[PDB]
């Protein structure tokens, strides 16, 4: 038996070499995948919508007047915006390591696009923060819980009060640690709802898949129709560019390089959306 | 390693646009799939049924004479009513902004059956309007219920009450929310009856579907044999006309957008169908 | 976006029209599918049971003299007795509404074999009924119950009585409203012996399918090896027929529709029926 | 849509009925299937056992005398037993009824059977009787109860017991009733250790097949392996024949019926089989 | 219908009667298909074992002595044994009975490979017995136990210990009592952790197969990688001879009949083999 | 019946042979195989990261000062150290077992590799021993823990505590033992909470799979993204020489078998490993 | 003058021998020959009795309004039974007296049917036996007795008595002896009430036949409309079998000469019956 083993021929065998050194953990990025894409070569977007389906259909008499039914504009406008970071190295540093200003791109690329999913997501909606799914979300209805719910109780009130818009609910996007806290929820009698010690219950919860990311702030919740609600329009990609004599560089031997991103996000359907808290 | 990431290689790929500048939840309809459809091209349908087998058949003493039975009858008038509604827009409006006719069709379309649905369902009865399955039913038999049963039980004892009629029940029409509350049922371990915390049970009580539509007024449930019980028939289907000339409009520069539809509900077994509550 | 809701193109749509108007629930007729069946052209009829094949066979010495055995023990009677019901209908009606016959014979033939149910399960004997299963049948025996036994033990108990006669047990026939009530039969911990609240758990006990017919009273339950211990003699098979010349009808332009059969049911092994009562 | 209900077409449907008149529950015959069958056309059956393989083999000191073995013996014989009844019916019964020839045969042969199972299980052994698998058996060994066991503890226990005899089980043979109550043991938990509400688990124990007659005493249990522990030996086939002129018969117008059968049960290893009592 | 069974046509057919008298239960045996094995036609074998690859290879500075590494050690000595048994019955005894003869035959081979199947597991190791696996094998280790382990936990520490010696353990030698007992396992609950009273768990603890001898003293369990610790070496199978002649035979009309073979166990890697005792 | 006991069949058929004289449980490798590999012909490696990315992007005002932000970095040293062993052996025993060799070479391999994967895990990070998983890992937080965990929980908590590094966990090395006690983990009502008694659950906890390998000290737990945080350069394949004139060999007749290997282990992101204690 | 008186050609002539016994046997009527007689193939008769007949019929004036008419019965069974006898001969005799034979057999039948007139007569209508024309009969009326008439008035009393029943009398049915006597009825001078010797008839009284039978008991009478109240039903008509067989008759060289007749008797009218008592 002459095998792989180390004690055998293993030796003669040379593991394969990965060139390069790898960096911490990379964030899977979101938000940005749940919304309908497209792009645009302007500084906003004009769309326009109806500002109710009165249906008195109903049972008539012989000879009798029927009933009458009727059926229900304003322009929106959306504004793009910009997001951008820099960085400042010595031009010494930056010629000693080769490799570093290709690492310093793939960074700020990364922690632009990190951000970008905050907006998308937190969008305050105050000076040039983005309006984000979570501000124009219409409010969870409190009225919905009731005397001892469990919080996955909650995310399903969640779902439903989607239907008052109209329109199906598309995913669940929560924080990775209340998600967890989800999973791990317990009846009376110490067995677990979703799985037993044996595997993690999948990413699903009531039929519509779930989404973990850190961007969502801890105890807050979303739930909408995501694909069908919001738009991003991207005006310009993420790009890089580098300046030798950026304000008083070329005197102090700097270099700056510069990330930046054009975004526009649009906002067709809020009452697609709810933002919710844990009250715990 | 080739990412991704943007500051890798992200950028060779371009977000999809979503067109549109942001419709809201569109609500799922039925009801009407429950119903046996027809067709007409009448203003009112007319059909037979016995008030009444009398059967008095019973056991006769010698020399006597034997009991008289009968069988019936009576007319029934179903007729046929008309929903409809329009909307007025302006010329401009609606050739500045291209897409917005299409746009106000398919929400008069919907709007319509919308209330279409709202007939069918809790169908009031008053001159004009409908007379829907809700009215038209028996009411639930309160004697059914024991000391100490779950809602569900109920249902159960719905779904019996329907085969008191002697006939087979069809579905279950609950109110999205007591749905939800009856899947998270348990039992005095902690356990749940319908599905552990994998996944949400199928809509699918005692042997029978249940569509849970937010038509049906919180609080309320309907058990019936739907598919036997009642028919709806059809005069005309929905449709969508437009005028420019109607009344003021020309000189107006207006446009009048009209949708209508013709209907006739008829109830033939109102003691298969069964309405009820739930005493919290 | 072309869609088929109302707002788009749904009005090009013409929904298809069942033609024809629907009839009240229709109870699934049981038991006389349990018990085994038979011609015959008697007013009654005469069979014979053992208490008889005397069988002797034995073990013989040489040059000794055989034994004598012999062929036939009791002689037991069953009357044939006659079921029926007639509708007396204008000629008028008749003609002008074509398939009303047609359903007059479905209604009659009916309203016929549900009486017959009547008879064959809860008989009696008296003068002109049917003597049936349920009189026939060997009490229960309480013997068997044991502190603390549940509804469904008693069954069982039931099941095993049948194994006295030594046949095996072919049903349960149990009242719709106590096949219920059983089957939502928790254990001391809570959860549902049979379902769970997943789904309503199939039609059988203890290995045995179950007969839910109202015919049976509430609060009764019938086991036995029904295809065994009895069976169902047809003299006259349910048939309708019509005279337009009975009694003054010729003359006043009515018909007469008549729906009659002729039945006789024999019970050979009583010892294989079993009736008791839940003392609840 | 027309069916076979009684308001479609149901009704141009007749039962079929079953010729003749019926029988009572006829029982599942089993113990002999349990055993090993053949053939013989003898007087009785001689076989020959070790009383004998006396194995004296064992170390041997030098220059020693050995050990002197032998290998045998008793000759045990099995006596052909004989099995019969007989059943005298007056010439006119039998003439009057056709079927009731072809009936007492069915029934003389079945009973004949059944006495069979009879002998074959509890075979008293005393005098022309049959020597039966509980009588040869040796007993169970009730040092193997423990505080607390359930009923299937112990035909556990009594699975092993027949490991003491070096051969392995073949089947589990107990009462209707005790089996049932088996079924439903449950737990500390209230769970169905056999089978949860669904369905009644298959009739298999400790991984052996187990058979449910009421030829084996309440109370009493039968663990063993039969497929070669005894052997059935047929010498004539059941069979049924009639006299016309058997003693008086002739001039009393009477005619005899006679079954008979001719066996021969072999038990070849006693220390097979095990009979034992549940004591509560 | 015309079935087989009793009552109807089962007479008709006669039964196959096996010719002749038959055994007790034949214990399965097993601890040797455990065992690598083996051919050879020698007095007894030798190996030789490290007691080794004594692998100093290491790091090493700069012009400084490289380490020296050796290879191997012991010579260790397997003899072969010989097993054997005789039986010798008379001439006429074995004429007469024609199937004796091989009967005598199966019954001294299995007889040999039982005290075959003794040596293997519990072989002494004394003067002429073969030295078997639990003399061999290392001690359980007490330091493994915690406080309140059920057996079960024990025999899963055992699988560990094969560990610390690198190699992977192959099945576990319980007593059939003993394995019983942990089947019969339960939870603080009162529920079965390998059982669960529908049936008994199947033959596997730990990812390992459980062979139940008898061989195995209660009490006593043995856990190891046997496929790769020990090796059976056969020098002669297991044979049966005849002689006519041996001593005084001719002339008493007598026959003898003669029945060895040749082993010879080894035992390579006894840290490969585990035996322990349940202490309660 | 034919079996194949001794004095049966047994005799047709030959037991398998084992060829040699009497290997023990070979321990399956791991560790390694989780890290990504490449090889190297250097005496160190190096690689530079930031040591932190301080992004202070913000909103910032018409008019006033941009916030400043930065990046870093550290050069990172990994030296490539020396593992290996050496055996001696006799020029005799070598030439007089021909196979002794090949077998000698598989095992020091095998040894070497075994210590291999020590340090890659526990690897002291001392002296010459490379720095190990274990000493590079970030803490676990005890702060995650909560009243009442399992010990489950805790490698729950742990597999997040990945997660604030912004890395996927890859998988959980736990020491086979606390594997063990981790799957018999009961719940209050001493259920199994990975597992019924049926069978063993799968080696995956929390969706990560589990690797058991006696590297890793008893009570000592490591998770992390092991795939891409850590990396093995390889410099010398481990291979086997043989010196015949090593040290004094040649003047006493011995040769020297030699082993050895150059590995080198680096640290890219230790964010994204966690080391932590039960401490029950 | 050729003859057939003995002398002459008388010799020539051979008498004609009646084949069969009614050899005794009286020439008279029988019971039998008074009634109307059938046949039939069954176990029983139903038949059918008047219970009203009112016949308004009349003459009528033209342009008057004519009268009206109406027709009015009860249910009645009437069993079949058995009637035989056997008679128990040497074989030996049978063969050697061949006219022997045909003795017994006329003789077993007239004795057969004597035993018959008595059912038919007194039949106690209880258990076996038949129902007699005494038990149906309607009392003689007492009050049509005069002062001082002969046994001769009262009979004739009584063959009016029956007109009122709407039939018209038979015959008469009297005890031997009391015939004897009312025969020889003399009036106060000598002159006989009958007709002198001078032209005796025979068993005719008032103008009907008289049956003299000794199953008449002594002192009562019998008096109806015979040839139409009532009549015999034949199921079988007399008959005779022998058998060789019967129980021990082959082994001891016997023969069982069988006769046996089995009918039935139903009575249509009683009123047309009538019995009395002579008062004397």
């Amino acid at each position: 038996s002459l095998g792989s083993d180390a004690d055998s021929a293993g030796s003669l065998i040379q593991p394969m070499q990965i060139p390069g050194i790898i960096m911490p953990g990379l964030r899977r990025l979101t938000i940005r995948d749940l919304l309908a894409q497209g792009r645009t070569s302007s500084n906003a977007l004009e769309y326009v919508r109806e500002e109710v389906f009165t249906n008195n259909a109903d049972v008539v008499a012989e000879k009798a007047l029927k009933p009458e039914s009727d059926i229900t504009f304003s322009k929106q406008t959306a504004n793009v915006k910009t997001i951008a970071h820099w960085v400042q190295a010595s031009r010494q540093v930056m010629d000693d390591a080769p490799m570093l200003q290709s690492y310093i791109n793939n960074r700020l690329m990364y922690g632009l696009a990190l951000k970008e999913e905050g907006q998308l997501l937190n969008g305050d909606g105050t000076g040039d923060n983005l309006e984000g799914l979570n501000k124009v979300a219409t409010a969870y209805d409190t009225s919905l819980n009731a005397t001892g719910d469990t919080r996955a109780d909650i995310i399903a009130h969640a779902i439903y009060q989607v239907t008052e818009s109209e329109f199906s609910a598309s995913g669940i996007v929560l924080n990775p640690r209340d998600w967890h806290n989800i999973a791990l929820l317990k009846d009376n009698e110490g067995r677990y709802i979703f799985g037993g010690p044996q595997a993690f219950t999948s990413n699903i919860m009531w039929g519509l898949p779930v989404v973990p990311t850190k961007a969502q702030a801890a105890g807050t919740f979303t739930v909408g129709g995501f694909d069908m609600a919001s738009q991003v329009w991207d005006r310009m990609d993420a790009t890089v560019e580098v300046s030798r004599e950026d304000r008083d560089n070329f005197v102090k031997n700097m270099l700056t390089i510069l990330c930046e991103e054009r975004l526009a996000l649009a906002h067709y359907r809020p009452t697609a959306i709810i933002k919710g808290t844990f009250s715990s």
